[PDB]
C-alpha cells in the first residue's frame, strides 16, 4: 500500500519582513554577480584568437559541445572558474579547458575540450588539475570520456608545476590506461593541431577520429591522410568539425551499453514551495542561523522528510527522502556539533551504507564566537566516529556547502578530502581552517607567551597590529572564488538551480553499482 | 638441476684511464656534498628548540625511533631532503616530520613521527604531503603504521595549502580509516602535545599510547583521557615505556610474513660499487653503458639478456637482488620504435610470471637529433606507457641520469604510482633540456610576431635565451626535486643495493595480484 | 626482535592466612565430591548388565574407547554428568551414551559410543541432547565423527520428548547427511545389535564396520517385524554381518570382534587423506609461574567474597605474560592478550558489576579481536545485586546491548568458563550458552540461573502486593514471608552446578587445577576448521 498519506516539510516564509527583504537583496546582488562573470569567462579566450580560430575553419569549444550532446539535453558543465585571478597577470578563462556531463546517444558521457584560444591550447597547472578531476569522477561513476584535443602541450614556463609530480601531466595517461582496462570506454577527437603531450592522448584512446587538414598529430610530419593511411594512428577520417562530431555520436551508440539501476525508483513529484524564496530565507549574513529544514523541504520530491532522531542532537539534521525518485539521506547542519549529533551522524552513515541508499550532505559550520572552547576534548572523541564513518561509506556521496565549513567540521561533514562524488557551495559560503576573528587571537595568545618564557616584552599594540592583516587574509582566501578557482569544490550554483544539479549529478552517479560498505574500527 | 654454468657481466674498468679519475672526483665530490647536507638536516630544528625539547623530559625523534626498531636493524628514511630550501626565509630540516621504514618486533613498519623542535611541530604543506606518501606507501605494501605524534596541528600561515584541498590533511585521517578497514594496524603514540589535527590521530588509531604527563590530548591529560574520557589505551609513564608499550602491541599483533616470489640463496656482486663513481661521473654528455651498473648491483653479476640484439638501445634481462626475482629495464640511449616494443614485450611477460619489476632511467637530450620523425615513436611510445600503467607486479624506478619529455612517462615515472623511486646526485629531470627549450621559445615568439606583422629582434632572441637555460637548470637539480616530495630521497650509489634490497623485502609483503590490460594499438 | 624482557601478572597468595586455608578445604571438599561422583558413574550401568556384556564377548564401551585412541593420548570426555538425578527413580549413568575427543591416527576426532549396559542403549531424551550437542561441535570444528553403534533404539516410553520435534532423534540423521556434504568424513562401526533408530546410522555414515556375529543391522527387530506385521525370523537372518557384507552391501568391512573392528576403524581413519593447517601464528609454550593448586585458596567455596581474577589468568597463561588493554577504563572487566600453550588467546574476565564502561571497553576488544583473528576465552563471574539494588540500571542497557551483539555477531572461537556466578543479561553478555560458544565449562562452585535466590524472592512479593492493593485484597505481611522461604530454596537447587550439569548445558564440570590443560586441548580441538572474516551489525551508538 503506497497510498498512505504523509505529513509535508517547510513553511511559508514571511515576505513582509524585513529581514526577508534585505536577505533577497543580498543574495540576489551574489547571484547576479556570478551570472556576470560566468558570461565574461564564456566568452572566450578574447576576440583576435577567436577570430583567427574561425577563420582557420574550426569550431569554438562550446559549439563543439552544443552539437555533440544530443539536441535539448541538458550540460552539467564542472569548474567554469577554475583559474580565476589564479595567476598574477594571466587570464585563464575556464582554466583553458572546457569539462561536464551531457548524453549523447541517449548515454550520459563526460567530455573534455580544450579551448585553444586560451594561450593556443597550452596546459596551465590548473588545466591540469581540472582534466584530472574530470577524469576522476568518470572513472568513479564509469562514464565514458570523450575528449576534444586541441591542445599546444604544456605550458612551458610554470613547466615544474604541470610535467614532473603524480598529479601532474602523466597521471592523465595513466588514468586513461586505466579506465581503459576496465571497460570504461574512451574516445579521442583530434579536433586541432596537438603536440607531444597532445599526441599520446589518441594514441591511448580506443577509438580516434582526425580532421582532414585541422587535425595533425606529431610526437613533436602529422595529418589525417597520413596517420589514416600510412602509421595507421587514426582510427576514422572526418571532414571537418560537423563530420568528426557526427562521427562521434556514431561511435558512442555503437558502444553497447545499457544503464541498470540498483536503488527502487518512484513517480518524481515538485516540492511544495517555490525555490526562490531560499534567497530571502538564507540571506548572505553567516552570523544568522537558518533551519536547514526550510532548504530541505525546498528542494525535495514533495516536500516530504522522514526525519531520524529528531529530539537527539538537534543541531544535526537527518531523515530519508527522494530527489526525482531517488532515495537519499539528507545530513544537515543545524548548529555547533556535539558528541549526540555526532553519535547520532554515524548511526545514520551506518543505516544509509546499510540500505545501500546514497548520501546527501549539507555543511553549515558554525564560527566559535559563540562558544569559546565548551570542553571540545569531549567532541574529539566522538567527532572521530563520524569521520571514520564517512570515510569508509561506499554509498554515492554528495557534498553542498550552503554556508560556512571550518575546522574538522568539514571533515566529519564530508569534505573535499574524503572523495565525494560531486562537491558544490553556493556563492555565499565561506570555508578556511578557522574564522578570521578566532584565529587572530590564536596568534597573539601564542607570540605573547613565547616571549614571556623569553623575556621579551610582547607590546600590546604588536597583538593589535598582527589583529587586522589577519583578519584581512582570512576573508579574501575563504572567498567562494578563491576556493573555485583552484579546483576545489568542483563549481559555484545558483541556489535556485539546486535541485536541478543534484538531480544530474545523482542521475549520473547511479550509472556505476553500488559495492558493499566496509567498516574500520568503531571506538566505542 | 641447479649447477648449471652461467656467464656473468660486467667488466674491470681501466683505473689509470684519465676520464675514471675526472669522474669518480665529480661524483665523490656530489656525494661528499649530500652527505655533509643530511648530517646539517639531521642536527634538528636548533640547538635551543632541542634543549627546551630535553628540558621537558622528552626523547629527540631520532632517538625515539633508535629505540624503537629492533637492536641493529637497519632504518630506510624516506624524504630526508623534504622542505629543503623550499620556503624563501623558513627553514624546516626535514620537513619538520620523519618517515622510514624499519623492524618492530620482526615484522617490518612505517613510522611517522613529528620533530617538535621545528616550529613546535607545526604542519607546513610539505610536511602534509610527506606525510601522505608515507601512509600511501603502507598502504600499498600493507605495513602496519607507527605515529610518534607531537605537533602543534597545522601552520596558521599558509593555511590554504594545508585544510581545504583533497591530498590536504584530512587526506590523513581518510588514508588512516581506510587502512584500518583494510586489517592494517594503526598505533599512535601520543609523546607530546597535540592539537586539534593531533588529537583525531589518536582517536582514529586502533591502539593508543600516552605519556602520564607529556601526552595531553585536547583539559587533555594522561590520566583524565585513560580513566574518565578513555580515548588512551594505554598508560605509559615516559619515553622509553612507551617504545617498550608499542613494541609489544606490535608483536600482539599476528601476523606472519610470506613470500609468493619464489628465492634463491643471496651472493655478492662480482665487483665493488665504488667503482660506479669513476664509471658515471656526473656529466650528462658523455654515455655509459648501463650493462655496468646492473652488473654491480645485481646477485653474482648474473644477467640474462632478453632481445638482446633488437632495439638495443633499451636494455632488459632477468636477475636476482638478494634471492629475489627482478626484471631489470633500463636505458641506453634515445628510446625508438623497437625499444618500445622490446619493453612492452618484456613487460608483459614480467606482468604474466608475477616478477617484480626494476626501471633504471637515463633518457637523453636531443642534441644528437633534433626530431628523428618522432611521430613514429608516438605510435609505440604509448604502447609501453599503457602496459607499464596497467602492471600490477611491484615496481621500483630509479634514475641515474636524466629522465626527460615522455621517457619520464614511458620508464615508470613518478605519475605511474611505482612502489619507490630515487634518484643519484647528478640526475636531472625536467619536461625538456634548458637548450631545447629555449630554442623553442624564441621560433614560437618569432613566427607569431612575423603572422602580427612585429618584427622579432635577433637580439631578442639571444636575451630570452640566456635567463631559461638557468630556470632549467636550477629546476632540475636534484634538491630542486627532493625538496618537494617528489623522487623520495637521494642516495649514495654505492648504497643503490642495499637501498633495492631493502625497498623489495618491504614491498614483498602484500601479495601480488593478477595484471588486467587496456586495448593494444598493435 | 622477541628477546624484549616483559613483566609477568600474578603474586604469591599468603598460605599462613586462615581465609586461605577455609577457602582450600571448601574447594578440596568440592573437587573430591566430584571426583567420587564421577567414579561413580563410570562404574557403568550395573553388576548384572555389565556381565552379561562380557558373557556375550563384546568390550565395555570405555575399553572400546581406550582401544580405538592412540595409545597415551588424552581424552576430553564432554558432559559425564548428563541424566544426574534427572529422572525420578530411573539411573542413567553418563546419559547413555560416551562422548569425547581423541586423537585417531594422528587425527583429533569425535567419538559417540554407546552404552549397552544402560537401559539396553534405548535413547532418553538427555541421551539425544548429548549426542545433538556432540554433532553440533564436531560439525562446527570440522571434526571427523565416530560412531560405535550399540543401541535399542528410542526408549519407547517418553517417545514424546524424543521423536518429534526438530531437536529430536531426526536431527541425528539431519547433522550426519549435512557434514558427510561438507566433508566431514562419517565412520560408523556397528559393535552391537542396532534397531530401526540405530539402522540407519550406519546406513548414512560414509564407511561401516560391522562385527561378524554381535553386529546386527536390522531396520526393524525381531519383535518389532512381528508387531507390524507377524512375521517371525532370527535375528541373524533378519539383520547379519554375513548378510549385510554379502548380499545387501550394507556393510563395507566386515569384522571378526571388537579388537578387529577397532583396528579397521584406526586404518580407516588413516586412509582419510587430512592435514590439519593453522592460521594462528605459533610460539613455544612455556608453564605458569604459579602451581594451580592455590587457586583453590583463591578462589575458595563462597560466592559473596570476591577474588581478583588476575590470578585465575596469572595462573593458566603460558608464563604468566598478560597484556591488559585499557586497564584503568571500566576496571570491573579485564581484558587483555595472553598465549596458552602457544596459541594467541584474548582473554575478557569479570571482576565486578557491569557499568557502560565496562560494556564499551568489551566492545572494544572483541571488536579488536574479531580484527585480527585471535581466539576468544570468556571468564564468567557475575555478581548478585546484594551491593546495589538499581544503581540506574537503564544507563546499562543502552550500552549491554552493544556488547551482546559484538559477542554474537563473531566469528572467532569462543570458549566460556564460569568460575563464579552467572546471572540475568550478564550470562547472555558474557558469551553464554545461547550465543554458541564452541566449548562451555563450569568450576565446581558455579551458580546459574536468571536472578539470585534472594533477589527474586522480594520482587515476587512486592508484584503480589501492589496488585491485591489495586484489587482491594490486603495482601498478608506473613504471606510475603510464606511465599520468600520455598523461593529461596528452589533458586539454590535449581542452581547447582549439577542441576545445569544433568541437563546438557554447560557440558561437563572440570577440576580447577585441571583448567589449563582442558582449555589447551579444547582450543587445539578448535583450530582443526578455518577462521572466518567477521560482519557486524549495526552497532548503536
Ligand atoms: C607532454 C609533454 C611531456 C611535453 C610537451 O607537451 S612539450 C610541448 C611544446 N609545445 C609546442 O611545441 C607547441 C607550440 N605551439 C604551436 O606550434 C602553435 O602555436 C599551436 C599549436 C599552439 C597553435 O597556436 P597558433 O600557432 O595557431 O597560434 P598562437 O597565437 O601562436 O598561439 C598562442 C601562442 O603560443 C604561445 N605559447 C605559450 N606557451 C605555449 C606552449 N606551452 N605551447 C604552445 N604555445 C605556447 C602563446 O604565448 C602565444 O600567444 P600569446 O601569449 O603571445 O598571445
Ligand atoms: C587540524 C585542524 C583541522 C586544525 C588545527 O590543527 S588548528 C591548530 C592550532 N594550533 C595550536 O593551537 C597550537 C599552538 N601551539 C602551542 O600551544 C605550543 O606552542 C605547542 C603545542 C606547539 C608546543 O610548542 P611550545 O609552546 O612548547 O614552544 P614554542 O617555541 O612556542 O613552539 C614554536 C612556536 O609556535 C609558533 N607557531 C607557528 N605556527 C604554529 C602553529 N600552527 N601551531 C603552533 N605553534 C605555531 C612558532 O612560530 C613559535 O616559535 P618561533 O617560530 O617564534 O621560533
Ligand atoms: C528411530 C525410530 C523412528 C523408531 C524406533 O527406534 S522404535 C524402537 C523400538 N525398540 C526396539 O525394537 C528395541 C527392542 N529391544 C530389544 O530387542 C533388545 O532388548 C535390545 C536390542 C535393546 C538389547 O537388549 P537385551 O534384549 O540384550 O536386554 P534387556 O535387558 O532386555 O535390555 C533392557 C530392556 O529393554 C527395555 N526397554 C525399555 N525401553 C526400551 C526401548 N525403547 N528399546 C528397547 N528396549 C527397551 C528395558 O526396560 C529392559 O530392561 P529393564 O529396564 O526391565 O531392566
Amino acid at each position: 500500500y503506497h497510498g498512505d498519506s504523509v505529513a509535508s516539510l517547510g513553511t511559508q516564509p514571511d515576505l513582509g519582513s524585513a529581514l526577508y527583504q534585505e536577505n533577497y537583496k543580498q543574495m540576489k546582488a551574489l547571484v547576479n554577480q556570478l551570472h556576470e562573470r560566468v558570461e565574461h569567462i564564456k566568452l572566450g579566450g578574447g576576440e583576435k584568437a577567436r577570430a583567427l580560430h574561425i577563420s582557420r575553419g574550426k569550431l569554438l569549444p562550446r559549439e563543439r559541445i552544443d552539437n555533440l550532446i544530443d539536441p535539448g539535453s541538458p550540460f552539467l558543465e564542472l569548474s567554469q572558474f577554475a583559474g580565476y585571478q589564479l595567476y598574477d597577470n594571466e587570464e585563464v578563462p575556464g582554466g583553458g579547458i572546457i569539462t561536464g556531463i551531457g548524453r549523447v546517444s541517449g548515454v550520459e558521457c563526460m567530455i573534455i575540450a580544450n579551448d585553444a584560444t586560451v594561450k593556443g591550447g597550452a596546459y596551465y597547472p590548473v588545466t591540469v588539475k581540472k582534466q584530472l578531476r574530470a577524469q576522476e569522477i568518470a572513472m568513479q561513476n564509469r562514464l565514458p570520456c570523450i575528449y576534444l584535443v586541441d591542445s599546444g602541450g604544456a605550458y612551458l614556463p610554470r613547466q615544474a608545476d604541470v610535467f614532473p609530480d603524480r598529479d601532474h601531466f602523466g597521471r592523465t595517461f595513466y588514468n586513461q590506461a586505466i579506465m581503459s582496462s576496465k571497460n570504461i570506454a574512451q574516445i579521442a577527437v583530434v579536433m586541432g593541431s596537438c603536440t607531444a603531450g597532445g599526441a599520446y592522448v589518441p594514441a591511448m584512446a580506443d577509438e580516434n577520429i582526425i580532421v582532414r587538414k585541422q587535425g595533425t598529430i606529431f610526437l613533436a610530419l602529422g595529418g589525417a591522410d597520413l596517420h589514416c593511411r600510412k602509421s595507421g594512428v587514426s582510427d576514422h577520417w572526418a571532414l571537418d568539425d560537423h563530420h568528426a562530431l557526427h562521427l562521434t555520436r556514431k561511435v558512442v551508440r555503437n558502444l553497447n551499453y545499457q544503464k541498470k539501476l540498483d536503488v527502487t525508483i518512484e513517480p518524481s513529484e515538485e516540492p511544495l514551495f517555490p525555490a526562490d524564496e531560499l534567497y530571502g530565507i538564507v540571506g548572505a549574513n553567516l552570523k544568522r542561523s537558518f533551519d536547514v529544514r526550510e532548504v530541505i523541504a525546498r528542494i525535495v520530491d514533495g516536500s516530504r522528510f522522514t526525519e531520524f532522531k529528531a529530539f537527539y542532537g538537534d543541531t544535526l539534521v537527518t531523515g530519508f527522502a527522494r530527489i526525482f525518485g531517488y532515495p537519499v539521506g539528507i545530513v544537515g547542519n543545524n548548529g555547533v556539533l556535539f558528541s549526540e549529533s555526532a553519535k547520532k551522524g554515524t548511526h545514520f552513515v551506518q543505516l544509509c551504507c546499510q540500505r545501500n541508499i546514497p548520501l546527501l550532505f549539507l555543511q553549515n559550520i558554525t564560527g566559535f564566537m559563540v562558544g569559546r572552547e565548551y570542553e571540545a576534548e569531549g567532541i574529539a572523541k566522538d567527532g572521530a566516529k563520524m569521520v571514520a564513518a564517512v570515510a569508509c561509506a561506499q554509498v554515492p556521496k554528495i557534498t553542498l556547502i550552503i554556508g560556512g565549513s571550518y575546522g574538522a567540521g568539514n571533515y566529519g561533514m564530508c569534505g573535499r578530502a574524503y572523495s565525494p562524488r560531486f562537491l558544490y557551495i553556493w556563492p555565499n559560503a565561506r570555508i578556511s581552517v578557522m574564522g578570521g576573528e578566532q584565529a587572530a587571537n590564536v596568534l597573539a595568545t601564542i607570540t605573547k607567551d613565547q616571549r614571556a618564557r623569553e623575556g621579551k616584552q610582547f607590546s600590546s599594540a604588536d597583538e593589535a597590529a598582527l589583529k587586522e592583516p589577519i583578519i584581512k587574509k582570512f576573508e579574501e582566501e575563504g572567498n567562494p572564488y578563491y576556493s573555485s578557482a583552484r579546483v576545489w569544490d568542483d563549481g559555484i550554483i545558483d541556489p535556485a538551480d539546486t535541485r536541478l544539479v543534484l538531480g544530474l549529478s545523482f542521475s549520473a552517479a547511479l550509472n556505476a553499482p553500488i559495492e558493499k560498505t566496509d567498516f574500520g574500527i568503531f571506538r566505542m
